[PDB]
């Protein structure tokens, strides 16, 4: 069946926020286009603080989107990411504990 991942990524606070919002319309668009996976989720988190600097910036906007795919073309997701320094950090995980609740709800 399909994998369940969620990715998490925090964007530069000196980008304008109209620019942000299409910054998360490309890495939908590259999950969508490039991963094969479909979005099930997308939570705009919105400004944050940080404990101590990320990118000598003490804040960002989190955006943490769930999705799901065959987990063949997770490297076009980081590769995106490797490429565009207004995301000033990403991370990304499978989520096991979401695959076995979806396996207990169905039986």
């Amino acid at each position: 069946k399909e994998r369940i991942y969620e990715s998490m990524f925090i964007i530069a606070p000196n980008v304008p926020e109209e620019e942000r919002e299409n910054l998360v319309e490309r890495v939908k668009k590259i999950i969508e286009e490039r991963v094969k996976g479909k979005i099930d989720k997308v939570e705009r988190m919105g400004m944050r603080k940080f404990a101590y600097e990320i990118k000598k910036f003490n804040e960002g906007d989190y955006t943490v989107i769930y999705f799901r795919c065959d987990g063949q073309n997770l490297q076009e997701l980081e590769n995106f990411y490797r490429v565009t320094p207004e995301i000033i950090r990403w991370q990304t995980f499978r989520r096991f504990d979401l695959e076995k609740k979806e396996r207990k709800a169905q039986r």
